[PDB]
């Protein structure tokens, strides 16, 4: 059931099928799994990030807490291991290529991503 995320016309279409296509021709495949009965929607997630100023930042701030529950996700923030571990292993690459593309912000402590110690 796409159709969840695809609801929105010509702004979400668009979006998707670019957000499929730069990561499927990577090597990889577009999963955006769901919890909770909602899908990941990338769309949120990348402008509450980057609204927030810094991915590195909320992860060694641990703010991942009041973003999941930003989302309106159930309490107990457990939701955000998921979105970690969906964001390290599918939207971590988009990090690389738009703050790459724009300016790196993550460019030191990305180690420390990859090694949480």
């Amino acid at each position: 059931s796409m159709n969840e995320l695809e609801a929105q016309t010509r702004v979400k279409l668009n979006y998707l099928d670019q957000i499929a296509k730069f990561w499927e021709i990577q090597g990889s495949s577009l999963k955006i799994p769901n919890v909770e009965r909602r899908i990941l929607d990338l769309y949120s997630l990348s402008k509450i990030v980057v609204e927030e100023g810094g991915y590195e930042a909320i992860c060694k701030d641990r703010r991942w807490a009041r973003v999941a529950q930003r989302l309106n996700y159930p309490p107990g923030k457990n939701i955000g291991s998921l979105l970690r571990s969906h964001y390290e292993r599918i939207v971590y690459p988009y990090e690389m290529y738009q703050s790459g593309a724009n300016l790196v912000c993550n460019t030191r402590p990305f180690d420390n991503e990859e090694k949480d110690k």
